[PDB]
DNA sequence: CGTCTTCGGCAAT
DNA sequence: AAATTGCCGAAGACGA
């Protein structure tokens, strides 16, 4: 039902007030900590990218979650990949971060200890308190406003191997978008599989494709042209966050997570290349593309992440076989019965 | 649909 | 020498 989903849309508007003070929280509490780890060796490089639904207009409800990736520009990397998992490595050098080598590979766990003790020795400075890796910190804003801080390595070398047949936009967002977001550097974030890898992450080439999302470059830049791209992404969010909580008592769904939906989405993108096929009016064919795709990776136990066709996020080493099941007969009784978790 | 607010990039310090 | 910063304009809440 169209008529009740943008009911469910209004709902999850974030309010501009909100925003307002949210953000000031945040970022005086973000440019601080960039300030004073500018101050240091290791950290002599850093810079700020806002990552996250936030910074790519899709939070829902209220603006309380923060995404921040402070990253460094790291020279002369060489990557090791880590048995045959495609997504996590080991960092070689081919200097500032001198220190956190082990032998000769850059040690995760040395760099976010030294990561985690300049924040914390900054946040207990600060009406803020400090709480497998990735994100290294998370802060907690007067009790209201939860901020993930993500130590991440930036490459400007080409993207490794296992991603040349990601990223599939050619017939999408063109082969010219794809070449240029292939150009951009790639991110190395500290995530244990072995506590000495890590993991590749695009959550810069995320937001740009979710401000830049359309087969026309007008997309969304008048009336004529609103797609309802990013509302099938946020009532796909918001009916996960429902489940989760409505069976928070059992554990079935603690390993699924918003990542999990916003690939998944990516791909029903990728599938429906066209912004008519997104057109506003068709809102509840469009969720339920979302949904019958999302139904699908369940089912089947595969769900590719978006730049890295051969790791499934899905896979049975990740997630039961279980939780799979139980989120699948949950979504299928929700949609059988116009999704009652909305109305909550 | 006009107004106001925040965010992102990068010439110019 | 290279990190900092002010500013322009899009995105999106908001109302009338
Ligand atoms: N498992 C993962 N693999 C790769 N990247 C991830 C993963 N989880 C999170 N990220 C990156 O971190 C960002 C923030 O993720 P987070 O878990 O905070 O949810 P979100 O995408 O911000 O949405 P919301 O916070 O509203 O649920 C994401 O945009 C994504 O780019
Ligand atoms: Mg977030
Ligand atoms: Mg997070
Ligand atoms: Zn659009």
């Amino acid at each position: 039902g169209a008529s009740k989903l943008r009911a469910v849309l209004e709902k999850l508007k974030l309010s501009r007030d909100d925003i307002s003070t949210a953000a000031g929280m945040v970022n005086g509490v973000v440019d601080h900590l960039l300030r004073r780890l500018k101050c240091d060796s290791a950290f002599r490089g850093v810079g700020l990218l806002n990552t996250g639904s936030y910074y790519e207009h899709v939070k829902i409800s209220a603006p309380n979650e923060f995404d921040v990736m402070f990253k460094l520009e790291v020279p002369r990397i060489q990557l090791e990949e880590y048995s045959n998992t495609r997504a996590y490595y080991f960092v070689k050098f081919k200097n500032p971060l001198s220190q956190f080598l082990e032998g000769e590979i850059l040690s995760a766990s040395k760099m976010l200890s030294k990561f985690r003790k300049i924040i914390k020795e900054e946040i207990n400075d600060i009406d803020v308190i400090m709480k497998g890796g990735s994100p290294a910190v998370t802060l907690l804003i007067s009790e209201k406003i939860s901020v993930d801080i993500t130590l991440a390595l930036e490459s400007k070398s080409s993207w490794p191997a296992s991603t040349q047949e990601g990223l599939r936009i050619q017939n999408w967002l063109s082969a010219k978008v794809r070449k240029q977001l292939r150009l951009k550097p790639f991110y190395l974030v500290p995530k244990h599989a072995q506590e000495e890898t890590w993991r590749l992450s695009f959550s810069h080439i995320e937001k740009e494709i979710l401000n830049n999302h359309g087969k026309s470059k007008t997309c969304c830049e008048n009336k004529e042209e609103k797609c309802c791209r990013k509302d099938c992404l946020k009532l796909m969010k918001y009916l996960l966050e429902q489940l989760k909580e409505r069976f928070k008592d059992k554990k079935h769904l603690d390993k699924f997570s918003s990542y999990h939906v916003k690939t998944a989405f990516f791909h029903v993108c990728t599938q429906n290349p066209q912004d008519s096929q997104w057109d506003r009016k068709d809102l509840g064919l469009c969720f339920d593309n979302c949904v019958t795709y999302f139904l699908q990776c369940l089912r089947t136990e595969k769900l590719e992440n978006y730049f890295i066709p051969e790791f499934n996020l899905f896979s049975s080493n990740l997630i039961d076989k279980r939780s799979k099941e139980f989120l699948t007969k949950q979504i299928e009784y929700e949609r059988n019965n116009e999704f009652p978790v909305f109305d909550e």
